[PDB]
């Protein structure tokens, strides 16, 4: 039972970017299967370089373990905006990060956060957002809308589901 893990941590990325994705730390050859098809990669971690449309997908790890990973899953964008989650699935109590990020990393002003269209209440600084103690009601459909160059741009949405600690 190990685990893919990315650095960056974001899974949802632009277009030409990078991530590396990582299987669990107990391993010392691997398996990767991108949308269930055994990769060439056998290494511990499998990079993604300038990303493209084909990246996107679901990623599994296999280790010595006789027990594929849970699957992590990958989506290239192309936008002036990304809203970007640590995880899409949250368990109550953990924290929430996100990110309005924009594209070739231009800055991004005036950021603002929706959660199902009304603007999030909770304080935040420019473009990064972290909700300390998720709890079931920080689930919602989100994006964000901030000023890049002259003009002003939204993300596209993102849905966000806060599940219980429990098994
Ligand atoms: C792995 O499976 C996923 C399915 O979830 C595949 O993702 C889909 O791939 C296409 C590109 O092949 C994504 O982009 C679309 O491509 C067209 C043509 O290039 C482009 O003009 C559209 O604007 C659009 O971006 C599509 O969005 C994407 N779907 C998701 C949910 O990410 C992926 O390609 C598969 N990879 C392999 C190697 O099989
Ligand atoms: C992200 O989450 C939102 C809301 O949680 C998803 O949109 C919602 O999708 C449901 C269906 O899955 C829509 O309800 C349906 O409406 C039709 C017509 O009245 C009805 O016949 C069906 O039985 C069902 O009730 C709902 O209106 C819609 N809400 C909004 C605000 O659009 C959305 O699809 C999710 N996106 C992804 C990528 O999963
Ligand atoms: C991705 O990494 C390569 C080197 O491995 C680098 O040349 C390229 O600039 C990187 N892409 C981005 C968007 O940083």
């Amino acid at each position: 039972k190990p685990k893919v893990s990315l650095n960056p941590p974001w899974n949802r990325i632009f277009k030409g970017e990078n991530v590396t994705l990582t299987c669990n730390g107990n391993n010392f050859s691997t398996k990767w299967f991108h949308n269930g098809s055994l990769s060439e990669e056998t290494n511990s971690s499998l990079n993604i370089v300038n990303a493209k449309f084909e990246d996107s997908g679901e990623y599994k790890c296999q280790h010595q373990q006789v027990n594929e990973s849970e699957p992590v899953y990958l989506e290239v964008f192309s936008d002036w905006l990304l809203l970007q989650a640590s995880a899409e699935v949250v368990m109550e109590g953990q924290p929430l990060f996100l990110r309005c990020h924009g594209w070739r990393n231009w800055d991004v002003y005036k950021v603002i956060y929706y959660k199902d269209g009304e603007a999030l209440k909770y304080w935040y600084e420019n473009h990064n957002i972290s909700i300390t103690n998720a709890t079931v009601e920080d689930s919602g459909t989100y994006y964000c809308t901030g000023k890049v160059w002259q003009l002003d741009y939204e993300s596209e949405p993102l849905n966000i589901t806060v599940i219980k600690a429990p098994r």
